[PDB]
């Protein structure tokens, strides 16, 4: 009876850890690129590490100061919006 | 008690499904890549052998000790999550 | 008169939907390319930064004056239509 | 009352221009390539600007005289059929 | 006899559908490639002009005599099956 | 009456040959690659002729003796499992 309660307790735990592993493995990546140049309208041209250059939007939370040519950026994989500026 | 045994069956069933899901996510074929650098928040930049660079998540069962620049890694193909460090 | 006001509501609704459709089509992310040459019928050959060359349509709101060989352009990703000339 | 009629008139106009813009942005591109060689059966081998070489059909409206090696051609994007010979 | 004529209509119908299916599978556009080598079991290794190498099947109507290393071939795009040897 | 029976006979034949041609043209290819290195767990790292390196499974029927670096291998096109070792 306390045996069960224990099993319920470790099962809950194992299940929580497995869910977490699922969440981590399923989370979408971001795509790395380099800022090529900033446009008069606040859209940025990025060179994707996939090859092409794109005109993309930028996260409202990004300090636009940090967006300058040569800056390494991380892009949403579908919309290619700048999500982070990277070191 | 009948309730506990029921809860144990349920959680075991849940566990079973979670394990199968983690196994699929971790299963081959996996894309090979190379760790490029590690971010303060614990996400990793990897270069995939397909060419581009990504910011990715990692399995919680990786040995962080081996997880460093130049390390060869095995990536889930859909998300590019780091599933194993390789030699 | 009741008919006119109705017709205005209708046409305004239609206008609204058309504006949203044009905005999506013109919205980022856009692929960067370079005008290669201009055809007698007014279609343009562009080289996309993805590599290949295409014969494409153009937005009617482009300034034809800037639309010339070597001009950097912003392309709809699906159709490769020229949406903006860039500097 | 003449106010409405006017609004109906400019709305019709604006809506026509927007439709046109939609039509232009949605129209499919053609893919540029170069004629590599002509086959005994009237199928042409084309080098796509996307990289590979293909055996393709030609439009019935094309003067087959103009199809010779080195000729720049424009291809339907799905079937890769020669739609135009370009300057 | 009524049964025979019926069986002939049926088999002719079947034939018709089969012929159409073979024509689609053999129809342009076809990818160009180069035979790389021939395997004991009669499957062929081809290099596609898209880059990679494949082990593929072949049409039964190919002249085996022309089917040899360096031979230029025409590949079904979906399966990469050898549909024609080209000059 | 024997005329029909004959037509039924050749139709059956033609139909069998056409089916066969369909089967050959529809059969999936295998993708060529080169064994890069063998892993402690029996998963192999293969360099695909498509470019990237992958961690893949191997057919239970493959003599694992033959799997060594530089070995040319043929891969299932979806799972990238080693199906054959090639000369």
């Amino acid at each position: 009876m306390k045996q069960l309660e224990d099993k319920v307790e470790e099962l809950l735990s194992k299940n929580y850890h497995l869910e977490n592993e699922v969440a981590r493995l399923r989370s979408a990546p971001l795509l790395v690129g380099v800022v090529s140049d900033i446009l008069e309208d606040g859209r940025v041209v990025v060179k994707s590490s996939t090859g092409p250059k794109f005109v993309v939007n930028t996260s409202q939370y990004i300090n636009e100061e940090e967006l300058k040519p040569g800056a390494r950026v991380a892009l949403n994989q579908q919309t290619l919006a700048i999500v982070n500026v990277l070191p």
